[PDB]
Order: structure tokens, then sequence, then C-alpha cells
């Protein structure tokens, strides 16, 4: 167990039962041997903070690289050296959204099955994760694709949505079999924009999260898209430390989670906050 001093709040929060720490405590295994696919606007794999552990390998949009930054930020929270949860994990960028931030249903689905097939040919001994920080209106097609990816042996973490309503009307968030992620702020209050409801499985840091950005810079933004990679990284971390299965990982994260500390969690929604068991 090592301690990253002065780490960004999201990392400090998932490594401690209570607010107050300025450090990120985590096991040195740091997710080594695990793989995390980021289905978003792409990942600027040239960012120095990835130490070459990130690779943008597929695009279904107009361009082939992340010209927005959203996907790079999520990738950064997953495993960048300075802002990441699993600092030694391998990251793969799958671009399904154009640089504006939008993409077709067909391309989003195609991004999911691509992960399902590609991960089979990659050396990912500890296991594979799919991080989906995207969420539009309800879509059976999106839910089915996410379900297929999950069933194929990949742990899928998806954003709950930012409509401040039940995530039942958001996809892939509404898919029962995936791990749906809500967002919280540094004072343990549900993010003002975070969706909720029975379909949400876990909450993680999502308000004012700092991470990698395009141009080799950094940025601080908010959204369930920021909370999702905390969970994606946590699973990669657990895979590399205690192992586990893709099908039991969401439940494992719920079991380990810090309970009853969040404010504004309506009855019927789980008051579970991501915890890595490092302290």
């Amino acid at each position: 167990i090592t301690q990253q001093q002065g780490a960004t709040w999201g990392l400090t929060r998932i490594s401690h039962r209570a607010r107050g720490s300025t450090a990120y405590a985590y096991d040195t295994s740091a997710g080594a041997g695990a793989c995390v696919y980021v289905i978003d606007t792409g990942v600027e794999d040239t960012h120095p903070d990835f130490e070459g552990r990130a690779k943008q390998i597929k695009s279904y949009a107009s361009t082939a690289r992340d010209g927005h930054g959203h996907g790079t930020h999520c990738a950064g929270t997953i495993g960048s050296k300075t802002w990441g949860v699993a600092k030694k994990v391998s990251i793969f960028g799958v671009k399904v959204l154009d640089d504006s931030g939008s993409g077709s249903l067909s391309n989003i689905i195609a991004g999911m099955d691509f992960v399902a097939s590609d991960r089979q040919s990659r050396n990912c001994p500890r296991r594979t994760v799919a991080s989906m920080s995207l969420g539009g209106g309800y879509s059976a097609a999106l839910n089915q694709a996410a379900a297929r990816l999950q069933s194929s042996g990949v742990f899928v973490a998806v954003a709950a949505g930012n409509d401040n309503r039940d995530a039942a009307n958001t996809s892939p968030a509404s898919e029962p079999t995936v791990c749906t992620v809500g967002a919280t702020d540094s004072n343990d209050v549900r993010s003002t924009f975070s969706n909720y409801g029975r379909v949400v499985d876990i909450f993680a840091p999502g308000t004012s999260i700092t991470s990698t950005w395009i141009g080799g810079r950094t940025n601080t933004i908010s959204g369930t898209s920021m909370a999702t990679p905390h969970i994606a990284g946590l699973a990669a971390y657990l895979f590399g430390l205690e192992g586990g299965s893709a099908g039991a990982m969401c439940g494992r994260i719920q079991t380990l989670s810090t309970k009853n500390v969040l404010t504004s969690i309506p009855s019927g929604t789980v008051n579970y906050l991501a915890f890595n068991g490092a302290t």
C-alpha cells in the first residue's frame, strides 16, 4: 500500500471511509495486467501522463483521434499516473463520438461489440473493463449491446446520466446487467445533476474532477461521465489485486463500498460510495 500525497479529491475519496484525506492510498499492483477500454470521444494516447500505457485503437466517427478531451479525461481518471485509479493498467481508446460529443446509435453499438471482440485478442491476464461515459434517452439497442458486452466477459461500467431524474430513462444506464454509476461531490452530496433510482448500482466522485485533457493539459469538469471511470478504474484495480469475475465485480464493489454517508440519496436508491479497501 502506497500513498500519493496531494492527490485530486476523487482519488482521495475512494480510498478512505471518511472525507478529510489529502492522499490517495492504493496497492502498488495498481491494476497491472488488467485492461480498460474507454468508449467515448477517443483517447489522446500521446498525453505524457499515460506513460505510453494508453493506445487509441479504433474510431467510428469522422476523425480518428480525440479532438474534444472528454474521452481523454475519462481515460485519465481510469489510469493516468497523476490522476488515475489504476496507475499501471493498460488503456484502449474506442472513439464512437465525434469531437462535438455526439454519435449515432449504430456507431455506439459498434463500439461496444468491438470491445467484446478486441479484448479477446489482447493480453489482459487480470481481466477486462469497458468504461462508457455516455448516456442518452432509453434505447433497447444500446441496452442489448451493453448486455452482450457484459455477458461476453467484460465488466461494463456505465454513466447513470445527468438529468437529475431516475436513470430508468437513460441508456445504457438502464441495462440491469451492467454497473450503473451515479455521481457525488467532495462533501458527500449527490451531484446536483446525477440521476438516481433503483437501476443505479454505485456512486463515485463526479463533481469537479481533475484529469488529463487534450493538448497534454488537464481539466476539471463534472458529470456521471467522470464518476464512471472511477468505477472502471476501481474494477481494474481489484482485478489486479484480488482478482474477481466480470459478472460479480459490480456486486463486489457494492459490498466493499462505504455505506450511508451520502446526502440527497432518495429512498429506493443505494447509498453506496466507491471504496478500494486500502485503509
